[PDB]
């Protein structure tokens, strides 16, 4: 099938871990041998232990039992620990490779699927495949060693009784299943024909609204008498047919036992037979009934494990960034132009953007005005090349953006919004998310103080080196905004995108926020999602887009005089 | 608890079948004795069998085994059959009593609870209680006999080793459960502390948008390396605990075994001891572990059975038809009067009918016109006293309904509708639901002929003695109407009510239906649910009822001149 080539693919991963697997295999083999020898211990106990007057063997028995138990315990511990180590290291390397591939492949992938399932793909699926494969391997090795040792012990004690107890058992199972299936078919036919009396009872029970008028209580009661008799007779037949089953199976199994006993009477096997040899041979069959049951199901577990590994490898090599450009930008001038750009959301229809023509010179600022969607978020994403446009051109400093490297393009730009992702790290390291050692602490504190962030950071425990709580436990929305502003100031990025529609206007101390923002985009260009007026009236250019289509252009006064959708949004305060 | 009171209440029902229970008990005791004797058979086989040169016991062993197995099979068959007979007869009598009670119980329950689930408590509930009680009885009897036999056998063979085993087992169980409990607590604590590190990986997988912009893939990889080391170390600890769990239990169990062996080494017990005795005693423990596991769950089964019986009994006793009147009417004159009758549907609110005033003389006919509900169905139910009115008076021939018996009142009235309940019987007997012998076949055929029923009945197999198929397989809607008309014609009811709104007017050969209806209510009073015009224009009186109150009264011409709701319904063809 497809599983074994997958296992061949995993051998390069598990190869440097062969020592642990070998130790675990040896320990498991010794575990199985310990159990088999414990069963083999039964013969001396029943043979020379109690019947004879000697005491040495009976008093020596508990010590060797305890020794075998200590050996079994320590070998189980060693085997499980080494399998644990191999599984853990394989899980480490597979998760690490999967995540390293994950952090470089496009946004659309996790846009499509929920992040909870994406996490489960690495925290459960890898654990699932490791656990299933390790369980299948340990089952095969241990139960195979136990089966081989048990068969060897059985044959060495009495090969004649072993050959009698073999081949006889499969035909006994054949007869048992034949009888069981015949009786199951009989019961199925009985259940199929049982429905008519129930239907008749339901038909009678539904006629109250009609039987009540005509006084047919007596006749209907007689009808129920007959149908109840016919219901009980079929129940009798049902239960009798069901109950014939178990006596037949018991009788056939015990007749097999009687055949074994009768065959043991012949002098062919009685010569080498001893009172202890049968006690170990029959008990060995009793024990051996379980390993085959647990060994015939290994294929299901292994197939499940390899299916999980295949669905993981599907994610492992789906795709990655379309890195094609090879020119780096020291610092973008600031002029960006959209010409006839039309983009469609992958996996959907009804394209959001079409035929946009915009020019943003260096230093100037453009504010986008529109409805809830309005394609503004799509434009903000496309400026930083989260996605790739289908038709149209984006000219940055006179050249196409796609002929440039992704790293330089993303470094030249900054994104500021309330929904900025904090993380479990220190504020000093968080402000400079990358290039931490390329920026001094003095620069960090100066950037924080010019962003009006030192007001709360200083009056907060552990100073500037405090670790941010998980998903802003310690930090607040205004504090998140201040941290993002400080991050923007620290990295001198000419191109900025400023989202404000999702922000709440109920926060206090907004004067500091507006002052910091006013000091922010000096001598640099910023596209602002115009929702707050303070970024609206003083904006150099205001562009109106409805449903992802450009509609209006001009300054605030010109748009207000036009009395278009700009004024209508003015009455509603832009939503 | 309350279960035993219900069992004592049920005991008189089962009492007349004491022979079946006695035979089943004797058979089950013999079954358990057969099993324990088969177990006791081990001692001769392993003591005087293979070891000694004599072979008589070994060759006579298979016949003993076969005989014990034949005895077990036949006694299991007898016990199961007799328990089946007792259960079947108890179910028969209980269902019969419950059903006979139920058809004497008002239609209020029938409308409250669906008839599709009412049979679920005559076919499944009674079967459930009988099966559970019988299973509890056999589980007590057979398993108690088995454990008593096992204890007697063990104490008869070697009571020293028996008391050692029965003293050692409980403390072994105590230690095993203590170890399992503490290790389960450790495992749940490990899960509690594993959640907080599992949630850490998802904290960075959500940062794709933020990671991509600032080029923090290297720092992200380092963070994942750390949180992956922390993941695998905790997985190590988890699996190490889960692996140290089991060997402790195994070691304690086999140390108990070693203690048993070392104690049996002492000369105080070994002197009278032999190999067969230890074999049978240890096998007796092995076999006895199952009954006490299954004998301790009898209370749950008995509680379930008695709860089912409690529900069934609660259905068994409830309110029945209020039989307060004690006067029989030979034949009602026909005059019926409603005065200020207000009735509310039980279990609901918003009374359907209120302040209705109507006078219906003998021979005259009245047709009710209204909307879908309009309370017409309520009036049809109330005239025949399906329910009891709350406030108001109904005077039948100048006398109240409740003053007269329910049986005579329902005998006086006739109900005609499309939804007449056919049933599994012959058409000749169907025409007269009751008093079949009080009406001759000649009268039946004449009534069918004047009801235009011979048109299709004769051209249909087996003639007038045909049995109606299950839920009207043979009969059709028009045929159902014709047979209901014949049923009404055969028994000369002075008062009849017929419904027409639920009827379909698309049927063919309606001329015969209208002719039969015209010939039907000659010289007797009929109340027609006015939906078909042919019963509307020629109606002696027409009464309009809206939302349960009478609004218009008069002839068709007067109502049409009034141009009220009657005319508006006339344009819409009265629905």
């Amino acid at each position: 099938l497809s599983t074994w080539q997958t296992f061949r693919r995993l051998w390069p991963t598990i190869a440097p871990f062969k020592a642990g697997l070998i130790v675990a295999g040896v320990a498991l083999i010794l575990n199985a041998a310990s159990d088999t020898f414990m069963l083999s211990l039964l013969k001396p106990l029943l043979d020379d232990g109690f019947g004879k007057t000697d005491r040495s063997v009976l008093v020596w028995m508990p010590l060797v039992v305890i020794g075998l138990m200590i050996l079994r315990g320590i070998t189980s511990y060693v085997s499980s620990y080494c399998i644990s180590w191999v599984s853990g290291k394989v899980v480490m390397t597979m998760r690490r490779r999967l995540f390293g591939h994950m952090m470089g492949m496009p946004v659309s992938f996790f846009d499509k699927q929920s992040t909870g399932t994406l996490l489960s793909r690495i925290t459960y699926d890898s654990e699932q495949v490791a656990s299933s494969s390790s369980g299948a391997l340990i089952t095969v090795v241990r139960e195979g060693a136990s089966i081989i040792g048990l068969f060897i012990m059985m044959f060495y004690y009495s090969w004649q009784l072993s050959i009698i107890l073999i081949v006889l058992a499969p035909i006994v199972s054949i007869a048992i299943r034949v009888v069981s299936k015949r009786f199951r078919n009989i019961s199925k036919n009985m259940q199929n024909t049982m429905g008519q009396v129930t239907t008749s009872a339901e038909q009678m029970l539904k006629g109250h609204k009609e039987v009540l008028i005509f006084g047919g209580q007596e006749v209907e009661t007689k009808r129920f008498d007959k149908v109840s008799n016919r219901m009980r007779l079929q129940g009798m037949k049902m239960v009798s047919a069901s109950s014939i089953s178990d006596p037949i199976i018991q009788l056939i199994a015990s007749l097999a036992l009687a055949f074994v006993l009768y065959a043991a009477s012949f002098p062919s096997v009685m010569d080498s037979l001893t009172a202890g040899t049968i006690t170990v041979v029959f008990s060995s069959m009793i024990a051996l009934m379980r390993p085959l049951k647990s060994l015939t199901n290994v294929n299901a577990q292994f197939q499940r494990g390899m299916a999980a590994c295949q669905t993981l490898f599907t994610i492992l090599d789906s795709e990655q960034e379309k890195d094609e450009g090879k020119r780096v930008i020291e610092r973008a001038t600031g002029d960006v132009e959209f010409r006839n750009v039309t983009f469609t959301y992958p996996g959907r229809d009804v394209p959001a953007l079409r035929n946009i023509n915009l020019k943003i010179p260096a230093g100037k600022t453009v504010a986008l005005v529109g409805r809830s969607g309005s394609g503004k978020s799509t434009i903000a994403s496309l400026i930083t090349r989260f996605y790739d446009i289908d038709e149209g051109e984006i000219l940055m400093d006179g050249h196409d953006l796609r002929e440039y490297t992704l790293a330089s393009l993303r470094n030249q730009v900054a994104l500021v919004s309330q929904n900025v992702h904090l993380f479990n790290d220190t504020v000093a390291n968080n402000i400079a998310y990358a290039r931490t050692e390329q920026y001094s602490r003095e620069q960090i504190e100066e950037a924080a103080r010019m962003a009006y962030a030192m007001d709360f950071i200083n009056k907060m425990d552990n100073g500037l080196d405090t670790v941010i709580g998980e998903n802003g436990v310690l930090l607040s929305g205004g504090q998140r905004q201040r941290i993002a502003i400080a991050r923007a100031l620290l990295r001198d990025s000419p191109i900025l995108i400023l989202d404000e529609a999702t922000s709440a206007l109920d926060t206090e101390s907004e004067r500091a926020i507006q002052a910091a923002l006013d000091e922010l985009q000096k001598n640099r260009t910023s596209l602002v999602i115009a929702h707050r007026l303070s970024t609206i009236e003083k904006a150099d250019e205001i562009v109106v887009v409805e449903d992802g289509v450009i509609v209006e252009r001009g300054t605030h006064n010109d748009l207000l005089e036009h009395r278009g959708v700009y004024a209508q949004l003015h009455k509603m305060q832009f939503g």
